[PDB]
């Protein structure tokens, strides 16, 4: 609508990204693995294992279903029985998260470098974002196609910060063009760790950032959508938080029950040796 | 009880079989296949699995539990898809009735040729008995340790012969020593294809079923008990014609969607080639 030229071409590219790199069906997420057939150190594992307290539904192509119920804890290993499908999941969406920055024309003119840079910053943020997407907050479920993954047990599952943030994300009811442009401007933060032209990075995020704020106010006049964009910019800044949260809970399990995919590996800086 | 002492030996050896070759809780069923992640003659496919439609569930050591609602009959292969698994609990179950014909005196002292025939004519019937112990006839679930095997959809259900046995046998409330004394009838059965010493098992069985109706004449003086031992016998009349019946199933659906282990083509009469 009534933006500058520069302003829909740029939306136009994230969309065709977007389009063309995200399997909202999970069609493709295939061959993953499934749930089988010094002590302080340990209860702060049941702490960095808050955010993934899901039950696991399978919907066969022959229209079979499969449910998973995860076990209590009751102090052992079980509760890593998730963990390697996890990573499966993980590991696909950050496929996803890097053929989406490979196709934008601004991302693929950055150094090399820079880029590696910007991925690792990233990936988790553009994976919960992408995520947020395919939330369902009346049910607590991920819809991930033929997969779901609900919610295990009320109120204080908002304690949790990333499940706080999927639930007030999903209230503000973004367009795919909101979440696309979130997604660049999170992709393209000049401060991340090794990045080396931060000017560059930093006049495209304003840029971004610029569109989305303009985008808002041509296609979005009601009262409830004051301060809209600055709402989108508190949540960015409270993922990013939350992105060094998690950043650091999975580098505690994987220090006790290594589970992290090679690809994961590269993006949280784990060297193999 | 009030039995001789010939009689009191013989149920005791029964039980002492029973005991040791019936895994009540299938702790040791393990490493079996899951459901995975012209045509009259293919309805008739259709009816052959009647008695098969179960959802299944599986609780783990750790307290975790899947379940498996099957698919619809959508006119396609997908109603086999629970067939290999039942192929290894058959299987699984055949070998524990093997093993309770081979520690009886009275069957290891026939020619290993009857012993076969034996076998042959009536391991199905024994492992239906074995699984009415663990029926639940309340939800309509048979109750396998960790394994739980639960009829999908009414009173329709019991124009099934083999589910409407299940039911009123175990309306009969039978005890453990009524029980084994049916899988002895039925193992004794002079009259299976191929058995040679027709007269010697013949009165093997006609001394089983003495020391059943005696047991139950000495144990059970209730109202409710008149005529127990004809119910029983009929019940077993019943089960050699379901399990006519079932063999033909199996051999119609071994044609065109083959299924059978090993033990079981050696039970059924499957030669491979
Ligand atoms: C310990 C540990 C730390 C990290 C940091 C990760 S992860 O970035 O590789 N992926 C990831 C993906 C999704 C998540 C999530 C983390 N937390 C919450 N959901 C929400 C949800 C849950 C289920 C399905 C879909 C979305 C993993 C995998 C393990
Ligand atoms: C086509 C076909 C024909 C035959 C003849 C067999 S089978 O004898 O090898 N075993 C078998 C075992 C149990 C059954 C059952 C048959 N029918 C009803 N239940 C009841 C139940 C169901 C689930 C769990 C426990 C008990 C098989 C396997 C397939």
């Amino acid at each position: 609508q009534g933006l500058t030229e520069e302003q829909r071409m740029m939306i136009r590219e994230l969309m065709d990204a977007q389009m063309k790199t995200f399997d909202t069906t999970f069609s493709h997420f295939k061959n993953f693995r499934l749930p089988g057939v010094e002590a302080a150190k340990w209860s702060q594992v049941r702490k960095d294992l808050c955010s993934l307290k899901v039950s696991l539904q399978l919907r066969g192509e022959d229209g079979s279903v499969w449910n998973y119920k995860p076990p209590a804890d009751s102090g052992g290993k079980e509760i890593f029985s998730l963990l390697p499908h996890m990573a499966d999941m993980s590991t696909y969406m950050f496929k996803g998260i890097i053929s989406f920055a490979k196709v934008i024309s601004y991302f693929r003119d950055l150094p090399i470098e820079d880029q590696i840079s910007l991925l690792k910053g990233a990936a988790f943020e553009l994976c919960q974002l992408r995520f947020n997407t395919v939330f369902n907050a009346e049910t607590g479920t991920w819809e991930c196609g033929r997969l779901s993954y609900c919610l295990e047990d009320f109120q204080q599952l908002l304690l949790e910060p990333m499940l706080k943030f999927h639930y007030m994300l999903k209230k503000l009811q973004l367009h795919e063009e909101e979440y696309v442009l979130m997604q660049a401007i999170s992709l393209f933060s000049p401060d991340r760790p090794g990045v080396l032209q931060h000017r560059v990075v930093d006049q495209l995020q304003e840029q971004f950032a610029i569109t989305l704020k303009s985008y808002i106010e041509c296609n979005r006049p009601q009262p409830a959508h004051r301060f809209l964009f600055l709402k989108i910019m508190a949540m960015l800044t409270e993922l990013r938080s939350i992105n060094a949260q998690h950043t650091q809970r999975l580098l505690r399990i994987q220090d006790i029950h290594p589970f992290a995919t090679p690809l994961m590996q590269e993006l949280f800086g784990i060297t193999g040796s």
